[PDB]
C-alpha cells in the first residue's frame, strides 16, 4: 500500500511569473509544503508582496527582479537564489503574457515579444537551473507553464500557440538530456483560468466561446494547477519526466 | 496557497484485477485513505487474499468473484458492493491478460479473448457502475488501466495494442456523456512494471531469443525509457489516487503516462 | 523533380463494404487505376452492382460475399480473389455501420456487434491477407478506414470510437510486423462523409431534437470543421489511391485526418 | 470513380530554401506541374543555378534574395514573385538550418539563430502570402516543413524541437483564420533525408543511431517529400487544412 507525497522540505524552487495567478498560487503552494521559494518577476515590487504573503504566513521566500527574456537577468536571479538557499533543486517556468491578433494584421515586433517571453524564458531559465542541478548528478525538476493551446490552436493567438507547442518540444529533449543527471521535465497544460491575463480578456462569451469545447463548461483554478505542481514536484521517481499533463475539464483529451 | 488531497474516507471503490500486481496496490492504497474496497478477480479465494491484507491493516473490503468478460458476474458483483457499502463512488477497469503472436500466427480465439477481457470488461464495467453514479447525480471517478501501447505499438501484442488503444476512446466518449452527472474519467498509461504479467515474460524472451534477461530488460523492454528504470505498482497506485481523491473534474477524459519517458504525451 | 504515381496496374485489391459510400469509390478508383478489385460486402447481389459500374468502365472485378466478422467467410472470399486474379497486393479494411445509445443505456449485444464489425474485421481480413502478402517477401497495402473518431470522442458512440482508436493500435503494430515481409500499413480518418450511414443520421437526429436538419449539418455535425464542409468519398478516394499506389513505405504505420479541420493531427 | 489531380498550370509558388535539398526538389516538381517557382534563398548564386535548371527543363521560375529572418527581405521578395508572375497561390515555408549542443553548453546566440530561422521565417513568409491570398478570397495553400521533430525529441537538439513543435502551432491557427479566405495550411513532417542538411551531420550510426526507430531501416527522401507535397498543393478541396503528415518510414506513427 502507498500514499501521496507532498513534502518539499529542505527544497529551493524558483517560480517565475510567480507575483501574480498561477505562478503565485504555485510559489505559496510549494512554500506551504516546505520548500524555500524564488519569487522571480519583471514587476520586483509585487514579487515583494507575494513574499511578505509567503513569510506572514510562515514561509520562506526571496524577491528576484528577473525579466526572463534577459540572459544577464535570469543568471543573476538564479544565482541569487543559489547564494541565498544554497542551491535549486525545482524551477517553475510560467512568466507569460497575451498578445491577439490574426496573422495578416499581427505586427512582427508583437510575434518576437511573445517568443522571447515564452521560449526565450524557458530556455534562458532551464539552462541557468540545470547547470546547477548538474553537479554532482543531484538533480532537479522542471516544470513548465503550458496550455491545451500546446496541443490545439484558438483564431488569433499564433505567437502564444506557435510558444505552448514549442515548450512540449523543449520539455522532451529535457527529459532525454536531463535523464543522466537526474533532471525531470513536465509540461502543465491548463485551460482557462480566471486570472489577470483572463479577466482582461474577457471584457475586450464564458459558456459559448471559451468554455464551449469543455465537457462541463467549468474553468480550471488555480489550485487546480498548484496541486497538479505539488503532485510532480514532490513525486518521489522519475516516472513523468518527458510528459505533458492537460488540466482543461475535457478540452483536449490527451 | 493548497495542497495534496487524499482523503477517501466515505467512499466506495471497485478494482477489477485487484488480486495481484497494480490492481492489488491501488486496491490496498484506496483502503488506506479510507475507502471501502471490492475486490473483483476470476478466483473469490485470490481476491479475499488482498481482502486479508487490507483488513489486517485496518481497512474495509470485500472479495467478489467477477469474470469482467460476463455481462452477469458483473452486473451481480456491482450490485453486491453496492448492496454491502451502499454505492459505488470509484471504478477502476484493470483486469488484464496478454497474449503474444504476430498477427499471420495469432489464434482468432486468443484475439477475441482479448478484446473481451480488456475492451467488454470496460463497458461492463462502466455501465453497471454509472448506473449507481448517475442516480440523483451524485457522480463518481472511472479509471480505466491503458498502457503506453495506449499510445504506440510493439511487436506480437496486436489484440493488447488494439485494446489499450480502444480505452483511450471509451475514456473520451464517458467524460462528455458523464460530465452532466458529475462523473469523471481517466485512463492511467504505465510503462513497463515488474507484475507476475511481466516477470513470466523475463526468462521466456530470453530462452527464445538466446540472451540474457538484462538484455531482455534493457535491450527490448526499457529501451525507450530515457532512464532504464521499470515503472513500479508504487507510481501507478499514487497516480490513482491522486485522481481517486481529486477535488474538482478537471481531469475528466485525460489519458496521463507514467514510463519514464517512453511516449511522451 | 518528381511527380505522383496513380498506376495499379497488374495489382489486385480487396475492399471490404465495398456496395456502398466510401468503399463504393475507393473500389471503382482503384479499378480505374487498371486494378482487379475484389468488392466484398454482406450480399452478393449489392457487391455484384459496384461490380457491374466497374466492367461498365472497362475494368475488372468480382462480387465476393463477406460477413467480414466470420472467419470462414473471411478466408473463403481472400482465397476466391487469390485463385481468381493470382494474389492480393492491397486490402482496405472498410466495412462499418454505426449504433448510437449512450453507454448507460446501451444493448451489450450491440456493443459486441460493434466491435465485430470493426475490429475482429480488422484482423481476420489482415491475418488473411498478409498470408498471402508475406509469401516470397512480395508484400502489399493495408489500409484501415478509421475516423476522426480514431483521435477524439463524440456523445452516445462509445463502441464507434472504442472501435476506431483501436484501429490505429492495430495498423502501429503491423506497419512493425509487415516491415521485414515489405507490408506497409495506413489508417485513413475522414470526418462526415454523406454517405446512406450519415444521410440515415440526419432526419432521424433533426425530429429526436425538434432542430432544422441545417442545424444538425451545422451545429452537431460540422460544428468542429474550420469551413463548413462535409468530407466527400472522392476526398477518401484521391487519399486512398496516392497511398496505394506510392512508390515508397514511407507512409508505414500513419494515420491521415481528412476532415476539414475536425481534429488537427 | 476519381483520379489524383497533380496539374499546377496557371499557379505561381513561393518555396523558401529552395536552392538546396528538399526545397529544391519540391520547386523543380511544381515547375514540372506547371507553376511558376519563385526559388527564395539566402544564397541567391545557388537560387539561380535552380533556376537555370528549371528554365532548361522547360519551366518558369524567379531567384528570389530572401533571408526568411528579415520583414524587409520577406516582404521585397514575395512582391517581386507577385509582380513578375501576377499573385501568390503557394507558399512553402522550408528554409532551415541545424546546430547541434545540448541545452546547458548551448550559446543562447545559437538559440535565437534557430528560432529566427524557423519560427520568424515562417510568421514573416505566412503574413507576406496571406496578405495577397486574401484579396477577394481567392486563397492558397501554405505548406510548413516540420519533421518527425514536430512531434517528439532528440537529444542536442533543444531549439530545432522546439522550432518543428512551434510550426504545428502556427499551422493550426492558419487553418482556423484562412478558412474564412479560401486559405488552407498543412505541415510535412519527413524523418532523416540524405541532403546536405544530414550527410554534413553524419561524418560530425546510420541503422543504429539516425534510422534505429523507422520500421524498416529506410532513409525517407527527397522525391516522397515532393510527391507529398504536390498532392497537398494539387488538392482539389481544402480537407487538409490544419493537418500535419508524417514521412518517416514508421518513426513516430501519427
Ligand atoms: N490564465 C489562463 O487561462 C492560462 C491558461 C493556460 C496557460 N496559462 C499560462 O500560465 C502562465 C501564467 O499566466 P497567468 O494567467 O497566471 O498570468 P498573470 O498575468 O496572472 O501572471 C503572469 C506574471 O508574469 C509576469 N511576467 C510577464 N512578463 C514577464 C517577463 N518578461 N519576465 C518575468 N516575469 C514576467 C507578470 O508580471 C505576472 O506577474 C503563462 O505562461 C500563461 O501563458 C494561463
Ligand atoms: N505490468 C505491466 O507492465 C503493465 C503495463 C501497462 C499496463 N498494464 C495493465 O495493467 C493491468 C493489470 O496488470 P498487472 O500487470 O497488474 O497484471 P497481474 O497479472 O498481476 O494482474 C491482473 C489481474 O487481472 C485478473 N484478471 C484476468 N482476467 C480477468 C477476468 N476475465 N476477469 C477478472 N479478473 C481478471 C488476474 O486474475 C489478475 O489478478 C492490466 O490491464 C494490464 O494490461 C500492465
Ligand atoms: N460516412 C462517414 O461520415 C464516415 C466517416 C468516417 C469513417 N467512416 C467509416 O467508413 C466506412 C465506410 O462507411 P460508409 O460511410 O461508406 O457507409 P456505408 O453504409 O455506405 O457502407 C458500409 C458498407 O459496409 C457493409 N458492411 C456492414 N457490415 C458488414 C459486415 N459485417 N461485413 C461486410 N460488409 C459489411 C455495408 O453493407 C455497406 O455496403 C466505415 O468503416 C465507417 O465507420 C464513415
Ligand atoms: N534533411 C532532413 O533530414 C530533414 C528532415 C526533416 C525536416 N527537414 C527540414 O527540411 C527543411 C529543408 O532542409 P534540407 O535538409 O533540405 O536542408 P538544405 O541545407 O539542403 O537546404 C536548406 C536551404 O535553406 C537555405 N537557408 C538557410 N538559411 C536561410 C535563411 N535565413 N533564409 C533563407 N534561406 C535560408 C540554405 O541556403 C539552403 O539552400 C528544413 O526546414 C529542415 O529543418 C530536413
Ligand atoms: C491558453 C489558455 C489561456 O492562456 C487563455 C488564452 O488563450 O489567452
Ligand atoms: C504495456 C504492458 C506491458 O508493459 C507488458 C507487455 O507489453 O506485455
Ligand atoms: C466518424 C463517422 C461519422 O462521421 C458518422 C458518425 O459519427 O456516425
Ligand atoms: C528532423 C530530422 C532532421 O531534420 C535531421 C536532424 O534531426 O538534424
Amino acid at each position: 500500500a502507498t500514499q501521496l507525497q507532498q513534502d518539499l522540505t529542505g527544497k529551493v524552487a524558483l517560480v517565475t511569473g510567480a507575483a501574480s495567478g498561477i505562478g503565485r498560487d504555485i510559489a505559496e503552494t510549494y512554500a506551504k509544503a516546505g520548500a524555500a521559494v524564488g519569487i522571480a518577476d519583471i514587476n520586483l515590487e509585487a514579487a515583494q508582496k507575494t513574499v511578505d504573503a509567503i513569510e506572514a504566513a510562515g514561509g520562506r521566500a526571496l524577491a528576484i527582479a528577473m525579466d526572463v527574456t534577459s540572459e544577464a537577468a535570469v543568471n543573476d536571479g538564479v544565482q541569487r537564489l543559489v547564494d541565498t538557499f544554497g542551491g535549486i533543486d525545482i524551477l517553475v517556468s510560467n512568466a507569460g503574457i497575451q498578445i491577439i491578433d490574426p496573422i495578416h494584421k499581427m505586427a512582427f515586433e508583437d510575434w518576437k515579444k511573445m517568443l522571447a517571453i515564452h521560449l526565450d524564458g524557458a530556455f534562458l531559465t532551464t539552462k541557468a537551473a540545470i547547470q546547477h542541478m548538474y553537479k554532482d548528478d543531484k538533480g532537479g525538476t522542471v516544470i513548465y507553464m503550458g496550455s491545451v493551446h500546446s496541443h490545439e490552436a484558438s483564431l488569433f493567438k499564433a505567437p502564444y500557440v506557435t510558444a505552448k507547442h514549442g515548450l512540449l518540444g523543449l520539455c522532451r529533449v529535457l527529459a532525454k538530456e536531463g535523464a543522466v543527471h537526474n533532471v525531470r521535465s513536465h509540461v502543465i497544460c491548463p485551460g482557462f483560468v480566471k486570472t489577470p491575463l483572463v479577466e482582461k480578456q474577457i471584457p475586450q462569451v464564458v459558456n459559448d466561446i471559451m468554455l464551449v469545447n469543455t465537457v462541463d463548461k467549468e474553468f480550471t483554478t488555480v489550485d487546480d494547477i498548484a496541486q497538479l505542481a505539488l503532485f510532480l514536484a514532490a513525486f518521489p521517481t522519475n516516472v513523468f519526466t518527458g510528459q505533458s499533463i492537460v488540466a482543461s475539464h475535457g478540452w483536449f483529451m490527451n
